[PDB]
């Protein structure tokens, strides 16, 4: 008898969701000629469970920061990640053409990192638009963007009229209903911003009008180059905002993930999301990923598809394989699929888990 | 052959640390004569350990803000506290006559959220002096006092000579060195506060000034009475701060808790610390207490004492008795003294555990 830890992301019972891209987005077969579902890690056998919402070419955070919008929405008691490809070193973004990409890796991190912890205690999990309230004839403008990468979230609002330089302090009332918590980014330009030979000092805060708390953040980079649009990933209640600019450009959250229906302490899991090693990839959700709130899953190999070089991976299927039935233990080391002998102990662990006593 | 979950606090090996008051006092038998050790739920046969730190009298909380000091010093994988009692509602703490002690209550729970949350990640915890540079001529001012406790931290400066109202802005430099991490208070009378014919709105601001992160919070209660002095604890870095007061006084922290020696995740555990029923207590420490940082541990009964009324109970002794052995297996249930077989499923588990299995 063996009852080994196994490199798998399963679920205790039926309660349980996951969280994808194209390699388990059951509806991107209808885009493919002919239809072939190899494109996939997940075994498409779960391809009629409602516990799934993934999209192809598209993440999490992808669809946080950006107009390339999927609408990820799902409640499990269990929750279960794959996905973050779509945002990776690879694809080079950074908000202009002197800025960082290391920048937006760890925007990246700090995202998960709340994303992560937030879903071991909310079975509920989807985006929605944040109401936002200017009184300026300035509008929104696209001043973030590479490639087809377009942010949208925060919104930039251009400057006044009647200003002449970027000293100036506006701002906007935000509004959060309909969820239990919610993640929205407070971002700035932290370093030495260039604007008709004047260098500014990006200043953002948000205020909630009723809990009287300031979250902010200001510039204190005196690099003039070699810098982007750093993020924090603030966790907020319900209520109504006001988001101050003191300097730069006012920037206000378009969008958040909205935390619903509170449950007993439940770790996350999370499968690495990465390109085949032909592309440049990060780790950036392993560093989010940690107990005792998350555990990490990853394969012992590279990332080799057999539809096309990033899609259908035989290391990636067989971690996603273990959705396929129920298993009673969870754990740092790996899936038990026997609650009562084993020979290691498992750590950090959730579920009916075996003894490694005698 | 029987392995309940037990009502106990114990540990997995030597590596372990209790913080206490006058029930795990070793010293204060020199004030008791005769000399007599019952005033204790702790096993005197444990006072030659090195492995407590406690003060008849004293509690963290108290420690923290107030005059009456005990700088609690102790490093353990598995921590273990049990105090609190000493600032409960029965000391009707409020910072003026006209004040409440339910934000008191309030500002507990939140601090002790913060230590319990942190000493599962954290060996070592100590308080540590916090050095300020106020540029002004004002002095600090105890504000906030009733009966024998007397605020000390955060301070309080005094307004300027030269300054007629409290609608001023002013600051201080704060600095933090020598920890991983540092808990500082920042407060602020939540109220419509009254002087001289006019209602203020404390605000205050602490700023890193190289993170560029802006802590801050504003009053926005309306009531003019019934108010107090409402506290958020801050887990900052180190660093250089400013603190900004924007109205009413000036406070900046003149202590910190001190978190040193990051640590693999292990849960803290917690003996509910009340009076005999015959005086007020409260859940606060219940509150902060929570899986998967934190088990709860608290007796059946009254608090009855047999050196006096509150001092050497039947079922604290008890639930401390569980400091003379090793255990493997630590859950919300209790602990488990064996680590094969048992009839229930640990929940929240830490080390050793036994299977639930055939
Ligand atoms: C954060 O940044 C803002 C904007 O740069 C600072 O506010 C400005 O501070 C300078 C003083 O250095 C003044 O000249 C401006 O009038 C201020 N602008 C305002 C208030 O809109 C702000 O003080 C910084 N926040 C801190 C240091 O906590
Ligand atoms: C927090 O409170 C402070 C102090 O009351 C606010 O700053 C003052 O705001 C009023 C405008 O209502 C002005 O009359 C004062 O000149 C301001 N004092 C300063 C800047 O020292 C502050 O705006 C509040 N913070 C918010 C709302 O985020
Ligand atoms: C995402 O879908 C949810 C569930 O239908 C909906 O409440 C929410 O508004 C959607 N968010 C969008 C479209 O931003
Ligand atoms: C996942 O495993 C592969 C193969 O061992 C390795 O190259 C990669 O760095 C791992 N990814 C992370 C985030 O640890
Ligand atoms: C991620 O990569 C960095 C190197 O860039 C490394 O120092 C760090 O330990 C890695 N973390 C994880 C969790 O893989
Ligand atoms: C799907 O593509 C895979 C990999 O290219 C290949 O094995 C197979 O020919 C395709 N399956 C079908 C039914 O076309
Ligand atoms: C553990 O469970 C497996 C599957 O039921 C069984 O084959 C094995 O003998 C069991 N071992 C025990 C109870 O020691
Ligand atoms: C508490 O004791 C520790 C350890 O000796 C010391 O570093 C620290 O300064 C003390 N804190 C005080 C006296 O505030
Ligand atoms: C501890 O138990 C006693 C006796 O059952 C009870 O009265 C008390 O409320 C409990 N305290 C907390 C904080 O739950
Ligand atoms: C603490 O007491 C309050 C009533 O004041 C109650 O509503 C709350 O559930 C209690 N919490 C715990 C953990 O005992
Ligand atoms: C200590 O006090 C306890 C409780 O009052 C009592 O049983 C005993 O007389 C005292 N013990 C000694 C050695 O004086
Ligand atoms: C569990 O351990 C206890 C103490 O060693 C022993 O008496 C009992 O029989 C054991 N039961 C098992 C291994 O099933
Ligand atoms: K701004
Ligand atoms: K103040």
């Amino acid at each position: 008898f063996d009852n080994p830890p196994t490199n798998v992301v399963s679920h205790l019972n039926g309660d349980w969701f996951l969280f994808g891209d194209s390699r388990s987005d059951c509806n991107h077969v209808v885009n493919t000629n002919p239809r072939n579902y190899s494109y996939m890690d997940l075994n498409p056998a779960l391809c009629d469970s409602g516990k799934i919402s993934s999209k192809a070419g598209n993440s999490i955070f992808r669809s946080f920061h950006f107009t390339d919008f999927y609408n990820y929405t799902g409640e499990g008691q269990q929750i279960i990640f794959y996905e973050g490809v779509n945002f990776t070193p690879y694809h080079a973004f950074k908000c202009t053409t002197s800025g960082s990409n290391d920048i937006w890796m760890q925007n990246k991190g700090l995202f998960y990192t709340q994303v992560y912890k937030n879903m071991a205690v909310y079975r509920s999990l989807t985006f929605v638009n944040v109401p936002y309230v200017y009184n300026g004839s300035a509008q929104s403008t696209a001043l973030c963007k590479s490639g087809s990468l377009v942010l949208n979230n925060p919104a930039y609002i251009a400057r006044e009229a009647n200003f002449g330089d970027y000293y100036y302090k506006v701002e906007a009332d935000f509004y959060l209903s309909g969820c239990d918590e919610y993640i929205v980014p407070l971002c700035i330009f932290n370093g030495k911003f260039l604007s008709n030979t004047k260098y500014y000092d990006d200043s953002q805060y948000y205020f909630n009008k009723d809990t009287g708390v300031i979250y902010g953040l200001n510039s204190t980079e005196t690099i003039t180059t070699g810098f982007d649009f750093n993020c924090h990933y603030l966790v907020l209640p319900s209520g109504n905002y006001l988001a101050i600019s003191n300097e730069l450009l006012l920037t206000v959250p378009t969008k958040a993930i909205c935390l619903n229906k509170r449950k007993d302490f439940t770790p996350v899991q999370v499968v690495d999301s990465r390109w085949n090693n032909a592309r440049q990839s990060d780790n950036m959700t392993a560093v989010a990923c940690q107990p005792p709130y998350c555990y990490f899953r990853n394969s012992t190999t590279n990332y080799v598809g057999v539809y096309d070089i990033n899609h259908g991976d035989a290391g990636f299927t067989s971690i996603l394989s273990g959705l396929l039935y129920d298993s009673p233990c969870f754990s740092q080391q790996g899936v038990f699929r026997y609650d009562n002998v084993s020979s290691v102990w498992p750590l950090y662990s959730y579920g009916r888990c075996p003894t490694a006593a005698d």
